[PDB]
């Protein structure tokens, strides 16, 4: 999921429009806007992407001076309207309130199971409904110390984007596990999941936001405070990885770049003598720049991404599938024929995708196809968000490497160490990991799991099939 | 535009469907299919992507062992559903006949005034149309002769796809402008625009079709007839450098590799020292890579594309656009910011782009920007496709090479040369030209364009605005 | 089937769809209207209701002084969008010529037979098609001499309404078996199918077209001319007993009151002893309230029609169905129960729906159900027009007045006999069918019908389903 | 609005569409459906009409052998997705509850502030909504008894519906101020605002819920207490006089005999000498038809409604409108025309309608329009349901009788007699109201209104415009 939130712009859901386009690839399943204009909040949203949602006729009912948007991640495509961010709450003779969250909380299942006895009703099966009912009941006599310390009794993964009808609050966990950055825009304020929203609506970047810091904006301008000073710094490695969009920088460290430098990285981890280095569409292009690069194998095209593959696409039937019908991703066998091809991808998570690849790269005429993979294993599960999950197996689980360069028939396969990675990606913070995540790695959480914490999907409520 | 076609293919509406897809970007204002049973025409067409024509429900009506289907492109995206091909024609007693084009009939004015004047009535404003009264008309004795000798009162560029309940007739103007193909997928014969269409659903490549040539597919087999021996080879040469799908090949030569070689000779002309290569997402990636390659400069991703803009996508205001808001591209500051970069792009037509992008790699940091061009000054019209043409004004018509400079405001321009463009593509054939069409950048059309001659977009017949 | 027309209005499009929504009870299947300014024709047409069509945002193309309209019926709902009115031929160098039908041309055939012998080919089964094909190939020097001339080899049922840049021309056959009225409104001169259009858009009747007259509106005036001096009265006997909607007047007698006098009629001919009189919903209402006045029985409202079945109406399963699931009518138990019902229809077609209202009265406590129908039976085809005819089998060919009882349960049948229906609409001709077209009850046809006359449906094109 | 809800049938969630579609016209901006099949809830709702909301693929989504639905009225077309009900809240390891109400709560604000003072937030302004997070904070032990106690804390109109997994809970205000009856199908207990849902469906009437009344029907069977004996009978007049369809029975007794007995009470207290009776289009059918027999004066169709009117009509502009241009209703000329009419219509309410037809009337050719109203004048406000409330000033509140004549354009007008009403109806009741609610007519509610109850229109959520 994204968010992206703008105080002090009179035409803000014009611009939370083409800030939560720029984060549309991190998540298709919803999106929503609510904005105020001071004395009331209004808002669209639905399930789809931004277009679909906002075919327009709605991007006219949403007029304020600020406004917080989401895009939304669902593992099963549906999950219902009901948690389509972000949420909205009424109160009259009180406010109304706004939040949307990219993140999971791993306390969530025991803090719903204490707000019912507490006598409280869900209606969403999301995480920032939690958050409403533990402001709701806070003793504190203040707004931003009812959220303050609301955050304390939360575990796991959060960025926050809270709004009422006069000020905006941001809040990122200790950890600092999901990215949010601010920047400005005149004299407007602009929060958003990554840097490349700004670089699209003309916004200059500021700043991130600090683990455990919490903003307040409005009128009077940016009000910083810190509900947590007991940090640790463990960024998602895959928002380097994959998630992010080339172009947006975590932590000053563009995205492109790091990627580039994993290719690097693994050609000096992993040479092989071979004709041709091929990316896979849209994930390992920039790994796969480096790799050739720094191997002199020349960089080619040998796998194209149709472009107009959606939802309204029909699949080809099984018949038609093992008649040789391609789907989303074709080798190109102009380039790969008579040639050894080595494949730099970014992951493995359940080996599907590359054995596809490996067959199809040799159906086209490749004599040798070695796969390098610019990750280490991702042998765990992730328990931080529904975009970094998988409620499918993870073949590292019960393989090994030569059972899985087995499974997807290469030549030979290659993962990244991760002393590679970090080696890699090249933060600057003391300490063993640089301040990053490795979790599905290695094993080894930043975070406390507990008995009843649930995989993030497994919160879901709409059937949809 | 960009046919497709198989017969004997118990599957054959899906797999035109396939095959279409795979041509999508030949044409997104409008999709249709037209299949046969051996005995009646069953067909859907209409206006948009072809996922949003066949939204489905509607693929289960057109059923048959044999089909054709088309893919259009309008520069007024509009032009009417009546446009939308295939045209079938129908006869009770006689039989339906299934048409699709590809191509730009030059003498068609000429052609339709002659034949209202024979009492003929027109209801589309599509060369399709014309070659079926000349059908219709002819008094030879049997289809293929009619077609035939149809064929040669046509002057042009086309691929002709024609279908009735028994054969499939093709045929490939004696210049072969536009591209076609031969597959076979099993038993099944299937006939595209591209190679990258037998790619997809599986089927073999035997070989091109001939200039000059027609092939009359049925269930006794596939038979060939030469319509025209006076033939003169000259085919697109934008369908190399731009129009093509990177992993088809014409001509046997790769569009992928083809375009890196362009990219090698500009390097070759004109070679410049910078920083960092970058080429225009989708259309001049290859180009920039063999650029890079040849000239050491390290290729990165210094410009990104929405993959969501789309025609529901909001366009942003005049005010929002001097904001500084993007819309389908963006330059990425953390790649360009400090740097000297080369922008490698497959051909300027009317200027406005490279225009944009030399601003927003300014914006974002460029020390330099120097622009390199894979083809020559585009400074003639194009009369064999709407694909191929523009309506809008070619600067260099007007404008010299320092003109165009100063006007998109680049450090350097750099223009392939023809004998570099004929060099880099490679084909084998003896002549100046080596069988390619160099009209647009020499003045020399290999076809008589007559004074009533229209340029493709003039024929329209829906307002749509 | 409808047309609507309207010359010299600057809002004409818009009063053209008002217009044909009020006679959209002649065709569900397709809405069509082509406007003209002086310059060009404009046109937007589709399937489905008016409202489907037009969403608008496409009423915003439309744009002119002049507009024909045209409303469809298609038997098999669909027809394909080829069929959909009205039809549009350009000509560069010779102008547009619109032209939309209500009737059926008995000898299309014959005709289409001999223009493909002249070298047509045919696009659509539309009649339209048909008359354009003959304008065309017409010798004569003048539209309004090309449209005279084609009239005369013309056989069956026609309204047609004709426009070009500058003039609309429209013109009714000899036997005027479909109505057309005359009106102004303002300076406009407005034509249409039924009256009731008028009285929806302000406009003020004049009268009626002539059978084997043809109008010429443009900005002169009116001019009115004949085509055919035979003319021999037969108007739809259907229109005055179902078709129309009941505020219009077809020559001057009102629908509602020649349907209610239909009523009074049917108690003169049969009265019968029972306790309640029931129309059935929307079509026998005016007859039964005539039957229940002439008898001094109560009328009532016993059965009822749902509002809100349409094309998106799921259907109860068989199961569903004897379960007792109801569908578009049903029995009001609270009105019925153990009272003696006379049952009101205007027609019996095919014996299905009285068979099912039959039943459903019995089952909500009805004692007795005597069926009294306002038409004589319908045993034999009608061959001028979609509208008028059926596909279906009809039961008064095999049957006898006491086997279509039988076969519908009812205690007692009557239909009206062809003086008391002739005597009932009141009209004012000297001859004994009191200008009335007779023919689905005697046998008798006002026309030549020929060998190859088929029956109006047998012309479609799409499967749809 | 209307509920229907259907427990032990397979097919119950189709049953409840039938039984939804029936009702249909009591509401048309949302419709729901909540299923269960014993282990879990199945929902689908969204605004529209229900054909609209189950366009299907989604009807097959829901299973189960229980079923409720709700059918949503909004005075100003919107209100938003929240507020269409079925409302499910979900709880793990504490079961689903799904709830549908036809009524207002004239205490919620009170409530809602009670409620929010014990740490509850609210996401709709449904009334629904405040029920169940009274029916969690119950003290109560068991479901029912939660329940049973929180109903006693309401204040107002309401018709509840409450599902689990496992049980429906049906329940019916003290005053039984808006309807529910009982009836069986089969072996399934079918419970429904309307009985034309139980003859539409083949459900067999068995008894109305008792005011004061729940009932708890599981695969057990149905159970029956009495949560309040302290009743006061006190149905609404206006279901009688105008807003239930004319085939349901309201108390046993038939809504359109009931309305064709008020015309005979306005007609023994005002006739008038006239040439002909007409009805408003769908409203005033019955009472017209009442009139005319009790008077003897012709009733005749003098006003046509168009069937095509809708949410997606293009409203005539206000030139277009001054230029004559009708929307929905127009008068007969054929009918009305130097003749006097009288026109009865069930009520008058802005004044806006009336005026409108007696305009309409004048042109058509009228010489005297009488307006007969079969109710007193609406002087006060309901506070009881959106349905039967108007957010806008009713003229009898500021305007006499006389006034209203003139304002409304009446030759003379006439209003029936709270007496009249009394005994047109005909509930032998004792006491002064025969068990009806009068309260818009008399300003005596029979309910304590209280200082801080708003008009039901007054709790809007979603803009929409
Ligand atoms: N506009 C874009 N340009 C290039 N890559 C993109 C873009 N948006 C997202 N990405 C990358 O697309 C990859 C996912 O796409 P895919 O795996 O092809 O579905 C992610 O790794 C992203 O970083
Ligand atoms: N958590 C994730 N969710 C979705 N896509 C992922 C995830 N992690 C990585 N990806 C993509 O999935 C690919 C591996 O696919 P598979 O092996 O089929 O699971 C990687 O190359 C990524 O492009
Ligand atoms: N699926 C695809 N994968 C990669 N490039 C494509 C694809 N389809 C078309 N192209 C290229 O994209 C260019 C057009 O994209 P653009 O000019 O960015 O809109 C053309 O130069 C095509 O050769
Ligand atoms: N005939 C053409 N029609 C459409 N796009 C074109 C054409 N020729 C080239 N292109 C694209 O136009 C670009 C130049 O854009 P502009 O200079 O704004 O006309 C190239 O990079 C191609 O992507
Ligand atoms: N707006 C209308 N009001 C009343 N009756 C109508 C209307 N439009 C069409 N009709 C009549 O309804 C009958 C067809 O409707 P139905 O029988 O309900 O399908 C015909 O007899 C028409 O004359
Ligand atoms: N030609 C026709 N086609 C369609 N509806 C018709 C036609 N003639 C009469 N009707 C209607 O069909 C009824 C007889 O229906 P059925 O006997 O089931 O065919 C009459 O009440 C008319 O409403
Ligand atoms: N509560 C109400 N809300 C909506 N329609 C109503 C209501 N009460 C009566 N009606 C209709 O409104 C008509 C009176 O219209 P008007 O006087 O313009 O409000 C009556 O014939 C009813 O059909
Ligand atoms: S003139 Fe240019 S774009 Fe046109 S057919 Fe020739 S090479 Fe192609
Ligand atoms: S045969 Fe019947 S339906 Fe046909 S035109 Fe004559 S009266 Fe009308
Ligand atoms: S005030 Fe009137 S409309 Fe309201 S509940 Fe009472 S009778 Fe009904």
């Amino acid at each position: 999921c994204g968010v992206f939130g703008i105080w002090g712009h009179e035409e803000a859901p014009q611009i939370t429009y083409y800030g939560l386009h720029s984060l549309q690839h991190r998540g298709q399943e919803g999106a929503g806007i609510v904005a105020t204009d001071g004395e009331k909040l209004t808002a669209h949203k639905g399930q789809g992407l931004i277009t679909e949602v906002f075919q327009n006729g709605e991007l006219s009912k949403v007029k304020g001076k600020g406004a917080i948007g989401h895009v939304r991640y669902a593992t099963a495509g549906g999950g219902g309207y009901e948690n389509v961010q972000p949420l909205l709450f009424r109160s009259q003779n009180n406010g109304s309130l706004a939040l949307a969250h990219n993140g999971n909380l791993v306390n969530a299942t025991q803090l719903k199971q204490q707000l019912e006895n507490q006598g409280s009703i869900f209606q969403t099966s999301s995480d920032t409904e939690v958050l409403a009912h533990l402001i709701k009941r806070s003793g504190h006599f203040t707004l931003k110390d009812q959220i303050k310390n609301s955050l304390s009794m939360l575990k796991g993964a959060y960025a926050f984007l809270i709004m009422t009808e006069t000020e905006m609050i941001v809040a990122l966990d200790p950890n600092g596990l999901r990215p949010l950055s601010i920047g400005m825009m005149g004299d407007a304020y602009v929060v958003a999941s990554e840097t490349c929203a700004f670089d699209v609506v003309g916004a200059t970047y500021l700043r991130e936001v600090e683990p455990g810091e919490m903003l307040i904006i409005n009128d009077e301008g940016m009000k910083s405070e810190r509900f947590s000073m007991n940090i640790n710094r463990s960024i998602c490695s895959m928002e380097y990885i994959y998630f992010s969009r080339p172009d947006s920088n975590i932590d000053g460290i563009n995205v492109h770049s790091a990627r580039k430098n994993l290719g690097k990285m693994l050609a000096q981890e992993s040479a092989v003598e071979a004709d041709v280095v091929t990316g896979v569409p849209d994930s390992s292009i920039s790994a796969a720049i480096g790799y050739a690069e720094a191997t002199g194998i020349p960089y080619e095209l040998g796998l194209i991404k149709n472009r107009y593959v959606g939802r309204t696409f029909i699949q080809p039937s099984q018949a038609l599938r093992e008649q040789g019908v391609r789907m989303k991703l074709s080798a190109v066998r102009g380039v790969v024929e008579g040639k050894r091809v080595v494949m730099v991808d970014d992951s493995i998570v359940r080996g599907t995708t590359s054995r596809r690849i490996v067959t199809m790269l040799r159906e086209a005429g490749a004599t040798e196809v070695h796969v390098k993979i610019s990750s280490p294993p991702i042998a765990h599960p992730c328990f931080y968000g529904i975009d970094t999950s998988t409620h499918e197996e993870l073949i590292a689980s019960s393989h090994s490497v030569d059972e899985i360069r087995q499974e997807i028939g290469a030549d030979t396969l290659s993962f990244l160490s991760v002393e590679g990675l970090l080696k890699g990606i090249g933060r600057k913070y003391d300490d063993s990991n640089c301040g990053q995540c490795l979790a599905c790695f290695t094993g080894k959480y930043p975070t406390e799991i507990y008995q009843d914490t649930v995989l993030p999907h497994v919160k879901e409520a709409v059937l949809t099939k």
